């Protein structure tokens, strides 16, 4: 089956706390979620989601952090 990544770049002076907040959140919902973090802890990766899931946290994430970057790349 497809599987995706899902990248979150967060920028300005709370970057760090949202990519943990929303790590916190995704974990909650995703607690088998292959979740790191890279680029000094702004950046969150999410790795081997179904596309159902993908295009619904990107949504999720957009809606409430407008300045975050979304990235899907599925496989």
């Amino acid at each position: 089956s497809t599987k995706c990544v899902v990248r979150f770049v967060f920028r300005g002076d709370l970057a760090t706390l949202m990519l943990r907040a929303v790590k916190d959140h995704l974990k909650k919902e995703g607690p088998h979620w292959n979740i790191t973090s890279t680029n000094n802890g702004a950046e969150l990766v999410v790795r081997g989601i179904h596309e159902s899931d993908a295009k619904r946290i990107a949504k999720w994430v957009e809606k409430r952090f407008p300045g975050v970057h979304t990235e899907t790349q599925c496989d």
